[PDB]
């Protein structure tokens, strides 16, 4: 199923989106349940760290009116982080980690600019028929226009705050504002925080994979710049290197204006902006997860095992004095002994 | 080379031992240097944690006179740990670790007895032509006959103590008394302590492999009862499972009455009692190695890397709550990511 049968906009405006807009992949997916926030099922899902789309939080209600003209006019003047890509797949690398891998070259460069500048480039490419794609990802801080700040004050903080309280998560780390061109893709990867993905303008197709599918997704070495990202190219999966990618099953859904997707921590997610569907705008909120209990309980959850693996890689890297030696030692350790 | 050309006993008593007495193996070996304790080269070797045979310490001079009759008469009455084997290869397992692996069966059982009892069994088998082989391994404590205690007091403690002092090792953990039948084999493995192997009666062929040959020797999982032992059968090496066993190079030597073999910590050693060479007697002394420095220094030594691997296996086993899950997690961790 996945996104399944497209929702119909009220007033007979027709199907919000349709199939030809989604990209094609090798794996099967099932739908993430779209529920009402009042629905006890949703709170259960969140409590159990399973994804769910909430259709009625009103979380970013004030922002549903945002668009580029509005944002330009009222977002004020400040530098916005903007990324560029040669193709539809945006490549993110952690700059602090580049020292560890010399044979790494940036394929998706960051550029700091002013909203009007980013808007100019966007409009320009549209007219100039450029190959290029752009993505604006900027954390929001109190430097924004008065109107935007008022809009922010209008968010349903009461609801997001209650969620944080009930589940015992840590304080709200931050929120990021995301504006991207249609067809843009943020390749599968996972975060270690609990995320609330609130859609504002346009539709984004969100594909999630649970933590227990770690074997099928082949993340980069922890010391690699692309740590937490899948090495597998969903457009041309290499089965010889990533054999278990053939056993992967995603959870799929398409979020639109007013929807909030709870992405549990450690859950893989692949996100794409619908083809020919125009510009997209999202505001993502995230919380550090609740801290681990004193005496752990078995069976362990899959994400704890993932945490365990991450930790061994980090320590091994620190102990040897080089991250490059991690793989060789681990192989020496496994070969003919555990495999 | 290895043992090379057999030493000649004084008074033209002829060759102490000869080739037909050594077992046949697939790998090449070179000789461990036999030096005088006065030789500065020996102290250098020991300082550098490289094996060496000292021909003149007089370490167990008083014991050179030991034999079974003498030991029976004077060793007093106490229980001695004695192991039995179906074949020439003695199998040692760590009993505390058996809970972790159910599909493990003892193939070399321990039996507590009295010296005269062990001597009886030995003599009996000799007459009865038994298939069986026996090995007496007992730590020595002040329960021994007065004569034996006097003999002990006669050891060149001054020399062994000076060795311990100069090198910064910890206190002498203990010493073990080893009496075995000719042809007996203690399969390759390593200890984490610094050992001084002092030969008393008979000849033992000692084959050592440095720590850096860990990949070629394939030790059992740390949680396995046979932890620290090579999984490879030197009599029938399985190259499909242990491919790098074909790259293994040992250091060889045959120790006789009066010789002391320094076996550095973490160094693999394979020890056999010469065929048809009669009974063997050895006293092994060991020290915990010097403690690790505050700020480590790179490059790391091979034994530190081995220590690192051991530690990761232990921790992983404790973290998961089962030692059986170690291998699966490590594979998940390596596959398509580091290999
Ligand atoms: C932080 N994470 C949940 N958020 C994302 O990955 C957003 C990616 C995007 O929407 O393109
Ligand atoms: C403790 N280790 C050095 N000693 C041994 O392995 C003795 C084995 C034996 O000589 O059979
Ligand atoms: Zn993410
Ligand atoms: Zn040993």
């Amino acid at each position: 199923s996945g996104s399944g049968e497209p929702r119909e906009e009220a007033g007979a405006l027709g199907p919000a989106w349709d199939e030809s807009q989604l990209r094609s992949y090798s794996f099967p997916t099932r739908p993430i349940p779209r529920l009402s926030q009042s629905d006890p099922r949703a709170e259960e899902l969140i409590e159990n760290e399973e994804p769910v789309v909430l259709t009625d939080t009103n979380l970013v209600y004030p922002a549903l009116k945002w668009d580029l003209e509005y944002l330009q006019e009222n977002i004020g003047n400040g530098d916005f982080s903007v990324y560029s890509a040669s193709t539809h797949k945006f490549l993110y690398y952690d700059e602090k980690k580049m020292a560890n891998f010399q044979n790494f070259k940036p394929r998706s460069n960051r550029e700091e600019m002013k909203f009007h500048e980013f808007v100019e480039k966007l409009q320009d490419i549209q007219q100039r028929g450029g190959e290029e794609r752009l993505y604006l990802q900027q954390t929001l801080n109190d430097t924004v226009g008065r109107k935007i700040v008022m809009d922010f004050l209008g968010f349903n903080w009461n609801w997001i705050n209650k969620q944080q309280g009930k589940r015992g998560w840590g304080q709200l780390t931050s929120n990021l504002l995301l504006i991207g061109m249609e067809g843009n893709v943020t390749p599968a990867h996972y975060d270690e925080q609990q995320n609330f993905f609130a859609q504002i303008k346009g539709y984004k197709r969100c594909i999630l994979f649970p933590p227990d599918q770690f074997e099928c997704l082949y993340p980069y070495p922890v010391h690699h710049p692309c740590d937490r990202q899948s090495q597998v190219d969903f457009d041309n999966p290499d089965y010889e290197r990533f054999p278990n990618f053939q056993n992967v099953v995603g959870y799929e859904t398409v979020v639109g204006p007013g929807d909030v997707l709870y992405i549990p921590m450690y859950w893989w997610h692949h996100i794409e902006s619908l083809l020919n569907g125009g510009i997209t705008i999202t505001v993502n909120f995230w919380y550090k997860g609740a801290p681990t209990p004193k005496r752990i309980e078995y069976p362990l959850k899959a994400h704890q095992k993932v945490a365990i693996m991450r930790n061994i890689e980090k320590m091994l890297g620190e102990a040897l004095g080089n991250p490059q030696e991690v793989g060789p030692l681990l192989n020496t350790m496994i070969k003919g002994r555990y495999n």
